[PDB]
């Protein structure tokens, strides 16, 4: 049965640190030299009072000794362990914050709870969502050499087409770029702004430079069949992330139902 | 065909409560036949640069923009709403193929749409036409955030308008879907407002949600923005969206150099 897992860590570091950049390479470390779990995968910045910390780009940010920063990784289908752990950036005290199982099938079920209720998608990270996800695939040749970049102000259908993309390779089916298309324009169509709080943001992947969004759109979509898909889809969307370079903690959306 | 744009001052020569909307003021003189003997837009009334009780002597503008010939004429009008001295401020002339001429100017130009009043601007304007029937219950009313793709599209219908050509809504759509998937945007501020667009059949007061604020950006395919420079200069002298004809949509187009 293929499952989804999203872990909530507490990292606390044991002396004064600076943080790498983007500062998921501490745990991505750990992660790689096979120290805190063997190895569709999703792993945050690292946060401190409700706010990531990534690079936009000032000076790098100390943390002092004994701060809670917190983390999430998150992926698709493993035992776990916590403690004291030594890294290139320092020594940090690694416990484990909240453990998540969803099975593919209980998304479903959810999301009947919801289907009277509007929806609030927060880009908490920068998320980098490419615009030409809804250009007609049959028009891919002829705009190849137009560089769109990445969407600043994403639509509705952009937000949901790029759930719905990530759905797919959950379940394990491929993405079929045409109905990820068709089911954009769509809600793009019929999907009704309630309200949104969205401005650009330039982070950093010398320096490689990226623009993105950040804030928060609350919608709905009034029609029941097409609802019910994209909350699936936004579902899921919300243990893997959003967009471009997930694994290094860029799209990161927290999924919010208002009564 | 020509378009007329003409500014006004509008100085009301007693206090004055303006109806809503404030454009009912030159929409009465207009149609019982004092302002203008009759594609049309009615500004409201604006003062101090922003479109209520009014003092005497207070400098109200306003703005009227059509298509295609000049018998315009100045001085004091009456109205329900009271007494006004309307003056011309301005007269911009512009042949519908000029148009075309200065949009090669801007080819290299960023694009700012500024929604100086509230603009309503249906989400359905990109569905594909063949789900209009399907989709005939679905209420998605006016846009609170447009896309790029929305407005382009919105353009393209006044332009078809202008150009006495019959709007097509495949055209509208087809150029509204490429245009979101193509497009840049480079900044904004915008937010939704909700107004009272006027009484209605019975005299009940109707509200809509629309967007204002403003939207920068562009679009990197040459023949794209060629299309699109055409479209929105023509919206910026005849509104964009509904309730032109009544001041909802006024846009200002700006180009910023690189």
């Amino acid at each position: 049965v293929p499952l989804i897992f999203k872990i909530g860590y507490n990292v606390i570091p044991l002396q004064d640190v600076i943080l790498p950049t983007p500062s998921s390479k501490v745990l991505k470390y750990l992660i790689q030299s096979g120290k805190l779990l063997p190895s569709p995968i999703f792993i945050s910045h690292l946060g401190l009072n409700q706010r990531r910390i990534f690079q936009t780009n000032g000076n790098l940010k100390t943390i002092s000794r004994g701060s809670k920063l917190s983390s999430t990784i998150a992926f698709s289908t493993p035992e776990l362990d916590e403690g004291v752990f030594e890294t290139i950036y320092g020594k940090f005290h690694i416990t484990i914050e909240s453990v998540e199982i969803v099975e593919v099938e209980k998304l479903k079920e959810e999301v009947e709870k919801h289907m009277n209720d509007n929806i609030r998608v927060r880009f908490i990270s920068p998320t980098l969502l490419s615009s030409k996800v809804l250009l007609p695939p049959s028009l891919s040749e002829r705009y190849k050499r137009v560089n769109a970049g990445y969407s600043t102000l994403p639509s509705v259908g952009l937000i949901v087409a790029y759930a719905y993309n990530v759905y797919c390779n959950l379940i394990g089916k491929k993405e079929v770029e045409v109905r990820a298309f068709k089911f954009g324009v769509i809600s793009n169509a019929l999907s009704r702004i309630i309200g949104y709080d969205l401005h650009p943001v330039t982070i950093v992947i010398n320096l490689r430079k990226a623009r993105g969004v950040m804030g928060w759109i609350e919608f709905d979509i009034p029609d029941e069949k097409l609802k019910r898909r994209a909350l699936r889809y936004l579902l899921a969307s919300s243990y893997l992330g959003i967009g471009r370079s997930r694994g290094i903690g860029f799209g990161e959306i927290k999924l919010e139902f208002i009564k």
